[PDB]
């Protein structure tokens, strides 16, 4: 809803993300799944530069991502860790929303 909350919901700095943790707390609320993006804030905030109404973003480049994959087991994970593009509103030049992987 706004770069504050888009980086605690989907910027990690540590790559093995660890989700039986996170995954738990409020925030996420045993949801079946997360992407983090792992990456300091200021290249994923890069991305929405210069866009000022809302507007979705394919990134020009892959990050590593690292998502929180729900198993058979309620709040229990996988974590799959992968290379990809990823779609964001972009929205008064920084990062509001995530989308999804791969495409807007």
């Amino acid at each position: 809803q706004d770069w504050l909350t888009f980086q605690k919901k989907h910027i990690t700095n540590t790559r093995d993300v660890d989700c039986d943790n996170i995954m738990s707390t409020n925030l996420f609320h045993c949801k079946d799944k997360n992407t983090f993006i792992y990456s300091r804030p200021e290249p994923v905030k890069a991305i929405c530069k210069g866009i000022i109404a809302s507007k979705n973003v394919l990134t020009t480049s892959e990050f590593y991502l690292s998502d929180c994959n729900v198993t058979s087991r309620p709040c229990k994970y996988k974590l799959k860790k992968s290379t990809n593009k990823f779609c964001v509103t972009c929205e008064n030049q920084a990062p509001v929303h995530f989308v999804g992987v791969g495409s807007c």
